């Protein structure tokens, strides 16, 4: 079946505040802009498999 996800990557200007050890599948993510940057979008990632979801637009 897989693929099982690992760390999640980074994201446009921003970072992560859960940072956890095991991410495999059915896993969230707070992809959350820095101070500086304008968020626009949701803050949140989704595990799907071996990529991640949803990305934000930190303008």
């Amino acid at each position: 079946e897989g693929l099982p996800c690992k760390s999640p990557p980074e994201i446009s200007h921003g970072v992560v505040a859960h940072m956890s050890d095991s991410y495999q599948y059915g896993e969230e993510v707070t992809y959350k802009c820095f101070e500086g940057f304008g968020i626009d979008g949701p803050a949140i990632a989704k595990c799907l498999g071996e990529k991640w979801s949803h990305p934000p637009s930190c303008i």
